[PDB]
């Protein structure tokens, strides 16, 4: 009579990392890629022989900086002249060119100079997320919900749909990232009455706070605030500067001019930063870091917390601003939701919990997975085609 329908998927198409989920058997499964990773870098690399996407692209970035594209989400649906674009271009090793006041990334690929629109780079990331899902389900996937930041305008939203269409996906809906995080906790299934929800999203490079009101499952964005210059990479930078100074004190050598040694130090610092979220101290062990000198050291969570203290405290300024814009007092917030890997930092959690006078934070769904989780819940709802009984 009627063939079984393929599952629809939920994709968090992130600036630095993307995540895919599927709602089946009354629950969400966040799908790991073929290297066992539950999140995939939003990176695309180009060589004379291949196009690499995800972990394979990010793992070769050091020696191929000019032809490895990342951060396409910062360009999507924007004009080349936009001041945001012009400032961001100074930090990127790849070329961004002007094509009719529209930015394009220009790379060396398969023996030629090729330029791509940001939606084309995002479609490559979406193709990888679709393949990750099909490897788990064991059949082709057609339908998807894709999330975007709440501040995305019409052009940015249409360019995200265009990326989905290029990837061969049927885009069921473009939904806001804070709305998807709320859906992940079922905050739209609590019945009649208004609920005020604050989403605290601390990423690799940016910080976003959103205030939503939910009434009978209807969402309204009440306020957005944030800091474009605050994220996980800034905490890594503080550790890098600390260990460069430490190497100077201990061995009377400045390593800061050997890119390989700085990169090896930063890679170790980011892993040490992650360990410090679960442990009170972490070891740093690098062999032949500079001039054949082995760098075997440690850092306590207390010292890391002191190094980033001003950065962690500054997350409360957009929270207070968002509350003023929404015209709400902190006691009026019913639910607090954490989004982004950087929210696992115990001190970040303590500062926010203390600001909301000891309130519990919703952090049970992995914060780097909550957005894809909610997108997967929505995708399963949107494909239902139930016919009413008499
Ligand atoms: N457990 C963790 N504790 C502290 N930070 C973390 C953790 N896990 C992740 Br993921 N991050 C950081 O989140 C950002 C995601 O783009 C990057 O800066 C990661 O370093
Ligand atoms: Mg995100």
């Amino acid at each position: 009579g009627s063939m079984a329908k393929a599952a629809a998927i939920g994709i968090d198409l992130g600036t630095t990392y993307s995540c895919v989920g599927v709602f089946q058997h009354g629950k969400v499964e966040i799908i790991a890629n073929d290297q066992g990773n539950r999140t995939t870098p939003s990176y695309v690399a180009f060589t004379d022989t291949e196009r690499l996407i995800g972990d394979a692209a990010k793992n070769q970035v050091a020696l191929n900086p000019q032809n490895t594209v990342f951060d396409a989400k910062r360009l999507i649906g924007r004009k080349f002249g936009d001041p945001v674009v012009q400032s961001d271009m100074k930090h990127w090793p790849f070329q961004v060119i002007n094509d009719g006041d529209k930015p394009k990334v220009q790379v060396s690929y398969k023996g030629e100079t090729k330029a791509f629109y940001p939606e084309e780079i995002s479609s490559m990331v979406l193709t990888k997320m679709k393949e990750i899902a099909e490897a788990y389900l064991g059949y082709p996937v057609t339908n998807a919900v894709i999330t975007v930041p709440a501040y995305f305008n019409d052009s940015q939203r249409q360019a995200t749909k265009d990326a989905g269409v290029i990837a061969g996906l049927n885009v069921l809906r473009i939904i806001n990232e804070p709305t998807a995080a709320a859906i992940a906790y079922g905050l739209d299934r609590t019945g009649k009455g208004e609920r005020n929800v604050l989403i605290f999203d601390l990423g690799g490079g940016t910080f976003d706070v959103s205030i939503l009101t939910i009434d009978d499952g209807i969402f309204e964005v009440k306020a957005t605030a944030g800091d474009t210059h605050l994220g996980g990479e800034d905490f890594d930078n503080r550790l890098v500067n600390h260990f460069v100074e430490e190497f100077k004190r201990k061995h009377k050598k400045d390593i800061s001019q050997n890119k390989r040694a700085v990169r090896r130090l930063r890679t170790a610092c980011e892993r040490a930063k992650r360990t410090l979220s679960s442990s009170t101290q972490a070891s740093l062990e690098i062999d032949s870091l500079f001039e054949g000198i082995d760098f075997y050291t440690s850092i306590t969570r207390a010292r890391f917390e002191e190094l980033c203290s001003d950065l962690f405290r500054s997350t409360l300024e957009p929270v207070e601003k968002a509350l003023r814009d929404a015209k709400l007092d902190k006691a009026q917030i019913h639910d607090l939701v954490l989004v982004g890997g950087s929210t696992r930092i115990p001190k970040v959690q303590k500062l926010l919990q203390d600001f909301f006078n000891g309130r519990d934070l919703n952090k049970s769904i992995n914060p780097d997975e909550a957005v894809a989780y909610g997108a997967a819940v929505q995708a399963a709802i949107l494909i239902k085609s139930t016919r009413a009984a008499a």
